[PDB]
DNA sequence: TAATATTAC
């Protein structure tokens, strides 16, 4: 529906490598992927406190590139280093997004709606 | 976890 607000599941990513593999798992992920930055080689009430975020926007028609661009700005204070946003389909064929964000600084997310996004149509 | 939802290492 027009001008829907999209709320993500926000998690601190436990293993960025596994998350990136997981969100690029589909054979056609290449044309459904937006990327920015350089991948960080990581060394091994609501609150998330991490440099590494794994976001899932269910039932979400946002273009990966525009989700990425807007998350870069919403997370700007934490100095994003790498973002990958990928569209996949639910079983019923409707789209959703997954995003991996790697920041320089640890983000303290206490508002669960902080990464909500509205689509411009 | 909240708070979208069946998608989420
Ligand atoms: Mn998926």
């Amino acid at each position: 529906s027009p001008f829907s607000i999209f709320h993500p599941n926000i998690q601190a990513a436990k293993d960025c490598n596994q998350v990136r593999d997981f969100i690029t798992k589909e054979v056609d992920s290449d044309v459904n992927t937006a990327e920015w930055g350089t991948f960080v080689a990581v060394s091994t009430r609501f609150r998330v406190y991490s440099k590494y975020l794994f976001l899932t926007y269910p039932q979400c028609t946002l273009e990966p590139q525009y989700a990425l661009d807007s998350l870069r700005t919403l997370l700007n204070k934490y100095e994003p280093l790498y973002i990958a946003a990928v569209r996949e389909l639910h079983e019923d064929g409707s789209p959703h997004l997954h995003v991996l964000v790697q920041n320089k600084l640890r983000a303290s997310i206490t508002n669960p709606n902080a990464l909500n996004l509205r689509m411009d149509t």
